[PDB]
């Protein structure tokens, strides 16, 4: 049982919306495409395709509390081009549906793959621009006092019109390291020293993770470390073993990398800079 507030701000009534094919249960929680009705006074009549997030029926209740935590945060943090946002939800007469942007490409990984060589092909521009993106939605999160933990190209999704969207960054979590994704990679290919030894989660780390994801995007869909099992990865890292620079990838991004990947967490630089080199150097690159 449960009764919730409803804010009017975002209450939308739950007959204007129309549930369609869900799509894998991940951390707790089950999400299912669907099409919002109105949802914008000017054009009423309108369907806008969405993806909504509702609790499975084998649900705690802290499952519901979790769902309810990050619908809040997504409320605070606001609205921004390059992260998945909050359209609305269901909160009334019935179970709580929290509604977001759908983006109809996917994931920046599997997009990326999508467009290797012999759908389209993407420039240099068309990736330079891809990682700056990614930069001002970590940026702007992190302006407010957002910390990721799990950043990287599968969480990137991307819209029609091809905009990066950052997803999953009010994501209430808590630990094996063998476990592995759908794609079959380990998200501590992705962690910072810090974080997979001392538990030390902070934008510093955020930044570590944004360095693989520069990596991933590269080499249009890479899977970093390659072949090199868990245990290894220990080590390696600990005596300073970094990446290796991918074929078509500039000296400057190679260093823009190896920056992210500073062993001290402090010299990294920040996304605020980051942001400010991929404007540049998306302004130097040729289609
Ligand atoms: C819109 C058509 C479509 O097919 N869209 C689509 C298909 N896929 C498959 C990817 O392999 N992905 C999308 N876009 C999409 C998916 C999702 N989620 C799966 C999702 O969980 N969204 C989401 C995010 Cl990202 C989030 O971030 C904090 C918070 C949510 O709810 C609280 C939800 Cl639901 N979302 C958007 N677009």
């Amino acid at each position: 049982e449960y009764e919730l507030p409803e804010d009017p701000r975002w209450e939308l009534p739950r007959d204007r919306l129309v549930l369609g094919k869900p799509l894998g249960e991940g951390a707790f929680g089950q999400v299912v495409l669907a099409e919002a009705i109105g949802l914008d006074k000017d054009k009423p009549n309108r369907v806008t395709k969405v993806a909504v997030k509702m609790l499975k029926s084998d649900a705690t209740e802290k499952d519901l509390s979790d769902l309810i935590s990050e619908m809040e945060m997504m409320k605070m943090i606001g609205k921004h081009k390059n992260i998945i946002n909050l359209l609305g939800a269901c909160t009334q007469d019935g179970p709580l549906y929290v509604i977001v942007e759908c983006a109809s490409k996917g994931n920046l990984r599997e997009y990326l793959q999508a467009r290797r060589p012999p759908e389209e092909q993407l420039s240099s521009k068309d990736l330079v621009s891809c990682a700056y993106q990614v930069a001002r939605g970590m940026e702007y999160l992190a302006s407010k006092k957002c910390i990721h933990r799990d950043l990287a190209a599968r969480n990137v999704l991307v819209t029609e019109d091809n905009v990066m969207k950052i997803a999953d960054f009010g994501l209430a979590r808590d630990i094996d390291y063998y476990k592995k994704t759908t794609n079959g990679r380990l998200p501590v290919k992705w962690m910072a020293p810090e974080a997979l030894f001392d538990r030390i989660y902070t934008h510093q780390s955020d930044v570590w993770s944004f360095g693989v994801l520069l990596w991933e995007i590269f080499t249009l869909g890479g899977s970093p470390y390659p072949g090199v099992p868990v245990e290894e990865l220990f080590k390696l890292l600990k005596e300073g073993h970094r990446m290796d620079k991918p074929s078509n990838c500039t000296n400057e991004l190679y260093m823009m990398m190896r920056d992210c990947w500073h062993a001290v967490p402090s010299q990294r630089p920040t996304f605020k800079q980051l942001v400010e080199d991929l404007d540049r150097i998306v302004a130097l690159t040729s289609n």
